[PDB]
């Protein structure tokens, strides 16, 4: 007995968590590890002649882009329904979160005030004029995040904050988080945004000496309530090996599966906050309670809304 799994869990570090399962349970893990976007291109290519049985996502606006494409079928689990919390979950149980991220602020006390920063909100205080950092539109991380603005403050509201948020940006879009960590440690940018398990990964030497150092000069702030995004599971809706991509996923989900995957990519579990010492010491969330399947349905009008105020 064998599970094919296409992973876009595309970080280079779960293979042991695979290797644990198959122990356990004597099933055989074949492992595809790449980008998202190229498995969801994949998959739509192969139709029925695709051997994925199991497919893992990052980013609700991926998860979303999966759904539409009806890469998934429904599964039936006393243990997933009863152990994923709702908000964190397919309604119609066709995905299933597995780690959970914070898209956080972070900057360069040198460079700005940081007793004037509390949330996302604050980012359109005039005297960050020139001092705000952010990474391009392409990301899906930044799509959630203003996603996530939508569906507690409607579209009027968004566009505001927006408005502002673009204003104090005086300096090329970044491409990646980790360039941008950089540049606030460096000091050319007072202000980013960035996804929290890239400032622990630089601080804990993963990267190297250099960006170590300049990960040190970083104060990361934690919005109160948090803006929560994760990574998910669901079945291939023409999954040969079925049975033994619901028991993986079972696996996943539970307490070691999630602390496994999540201690992987310094990312926090889905029932508990992360163990981890660097991770810990960054402080404790909240979530603002905004649903993985909201932060899905608000992504075209979020696309076509940082389009229009000039997030490039
Ligand atoms: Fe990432």
């Amino acid at each position: 007995k064998e599970v094919k799994v296409y992973s876009g869990r595309h970080y280079n570090t779960d293979k042991e968590v695979y290797q644990k399962f198959q122990e356990q349970t004597g099933i055989k893990v074949r492992y595809i590890e790449t980008d998202g976007k190229a498995i969801i291109e994949r998959l739509k290519r192969e139709g029925k002649n695709s051997q994925a049985d199991l497919v893992i996502l990052v980013d609700a606006a991926i998860i979303e882009n999966a759904s539409k494409a009806n890469l998934f079928q429904k599964i039936n689990s006393n243990f997933l329904e009863n152990s994923v919390p709702n908000n964190l979950r397919d309604p119609r149980n066709k995905w299933f979160g597995l780690t959970r991220r914070l898209r956080v602020i972070i900057s360069n006390p040198d460079i700005v005030d940081i007793t004037k920063i509390k949330n996302f909100e604050d980012l359109t205080n005039p005297s960050f004029k020139g001092k705000v950092c952010l990474r391009n539109r392409k990301s899906p991380y930044n799509q959630s995040l203003v996603s996530n603005q939508i569906a507690k403050k409607g579209v009027g509201q968004t566009k505001i904050w927006l408005k502002g948020l673009i204003s104090n940006v005086s300096t090329p879009y970044f491409s990646g988080d980790s360039s941008l960590i950089r540049a606030v440690g460096l000091g050319t940018c007072g202000i980013g945004i960035v996804n929290h398990y890239y400032v622990a990964r630089m601080l804990d030497g993963v990267k190297g000496p250099r960006d170590a150092s300049l990960a040190e000069k970083i104060k990361l702030i934690i919005p109160n309530p948090a803006h929560v995004n994760i990574t998910a599971g669901g079945v291939y809706k023409y999954a040969e090996n079925k049975t033994e991509a619901i028991k993986l996923l079972e696996y996943l989900a539970s307490s070691e599966g999630s602390q496994g995957l999540a201690n992987k990519t310094y990312e926090h579990p889905l029932k508990e906050s992360s163990q981890n010492r660097i991770v810990s010491k960054f402080g404790d969330f909240t979530p603002d309670n905004v649903t993985i399947k909201e932060l899905g349905k608000f992504n075209s009008k979020a696309i076509e809304i940082m389009k229009e105020v000039g997030w490039n």
